């Protein structure tokens, strides 16, 4: 109970209530779908192609209507962050360039981060926690559609493990993008001592809320590691369509985020 402390604590609510404004579905929704609270209601399950068509109502060739789906809602994700980006104490306060080049290569570590909160081993939750599509039928698209899920379900399983609730991912997707050491970035010092000040919030948090969970902060910044792979992994699968599928288009929006990864 001291000065220091209440300063993190503070920024830490801030942030939580920012996410919470941010963010629809949230891990403690996204967790009452997934295991059958009656807080929420039971998505439907697709594992196939008549399951698929099925939901296709309440919810061109199925691999790529599935990947033009997950396209736009990738989108969506993108706005969501940058909205919860501005929240961010001091980042709009910084060059314009660099908020920029922050967002552009914050977005994706980002996406999968919570990504994983709609996942557990067997699927992940869609069309806003209506859906749920198998883990299995992802897998089962045809080449290189079903290469696309699997690391991301490689992440979540190991990172759900974890354990972290939606207070502690507020904070630590706010250290991903105060990330002074992205390719590009005109002053990096200004970002350093904000993300310091996030570290300095996640490290009270993480000790508070996990009392009996060791060196969680130290686990959990290793897992910067993963993420960073799935990343590049998805980008040169990515490459790998453009020359395949030329008649498929890439959102924009999304070009611009993905070049020079």
């Amino acid at each position: 109970l001291n000065p220091e402390s209440a300063d993190l604590r503070a920024l830490a609510k801030h942030l939580y209530d920012s996410y919470i404004k941010s963010f629809p579905l949230t891990k403690a929704k996204a967790r009452a779908i997934l295991t059958g609270k009656t807080t929420d209601k039971s998505p439907f399950v697709i594992y196939d192609m008549n399951s698929l068509m099925m939901g296709e109502d309440k919810i061109k060739e199925v691999a790529i209507r599935i990947f033009q789906g997950c396209q736009f809602r990738s989108v969506e994700a993108v706005q969501e962050i940058t909205e919860y980006a501005k929240s961010i104490p001091g980042f709009v306060n910084l060059d314009l360039n660099d908020q920029v080049t922050l967002l552009k290569y914050g977005v994706h570590e980002i996406i999968y981060t919570m990504l994983a909160s709609l996942m557990n081993k067997d699927g992940v939750l869609i069309s806003e926690g209506q859906g749920f599509m198998t883990r299995e039928f992802l897998k089962s698209l045809r080449k290189p559609f079903g290469d696309f899920m699997e690391p991301k379900f490689e992440f979540a399983v190991k990172f759900n493990a974890l354990e972290l609730d939606d207070s502690d991912l507020a904070i630590f997707i706010a250290v991903i993008i105060l990330s002074g050491d992205r390719p590009g970035l005109l002053n990096v010092k200004p970002i350093e001592d904000i993300q310091d000040n996030l570290l300095q919030a996640l490290e009270l948090q993480l000790k508070l809320n996990h009392p009996e969970s060791s060196q969680l902060f130290a686990k959990l910044l290793q897992k910067m590691t993963d993420l960073r792979q799935i990343v590049t992994e998805h980008v040169q699968l990515l490459q790998v369509i453009k020359k395949t599928e030329t008649d498929m288009s890439l959102h924009p929006l999304l070009q611009e985020i993905y070049k020079d990864l």
